[PDB]
């Protein structure tokens, strides 16, 4: 009966497409390039009041963040930023900014079909990941 209904769930990685690159401009190096790249992430969604919750279990990490939309707070990612964060809402598209050291990544989360997709974007250079229902 809100905000995120349509994205609330488990979720798995069924395709993902440029991610090396998009991991490259974000300065990821080698070692974790290669193991990250391999991962198959379940994401599960949930949301309790206003808080949502955005877990990922996979073997290279598990990640857990909860926030408030429009809300910043500090997240360290799963390749070891320190970042600050801001997700909101717009158009009924999950829009994630991270800061850190003067550069910025925007992760896009939508639903479209039956499969919620994930862009991610670092100057000139998006992935698009791919997730089905678990
Ligand atoms: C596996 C799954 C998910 C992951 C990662 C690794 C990494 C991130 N995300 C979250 C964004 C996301 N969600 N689905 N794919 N990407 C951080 C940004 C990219 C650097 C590598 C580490």
């Amino acid at each position: 009966s809100h905000m995120c209904d349509a994205f609330v769930g488990t979720w798995k990685l069924v395709s993902s497409e440029n991610f090396d690159d998009y991991m490259k401009e974000v300065g990821v190096g080698f070692a974790t390039r290669k193991v990250a790249g391999m991962a198959k992430p379940n994401m599960i969604i949930s949301v309790n009041g206003d808080v949502i919750t955005i877990k990922s279990e996979s073997t290279f990490k598990n990640t857990e963040i909860s926030f408030i939309l429009g809300q910043e707070f500090d997240e360290v990612t799963a390749d070891d930023r320190k970042v600050k964060s801001t997700i909101t809402l717009d158009g009924g598209v999950l829009v994630h900014v991270q800061k850190w050291d003067g550069k910025s990544t925007t992760i896009k989360r939508k639903r479209e079909d039956d499969k919620l997709v994930v862009e991610c974007v670092m100057k000139g250079v998006t992935s698009t990941r791919v997730y089905e229902r678990a």
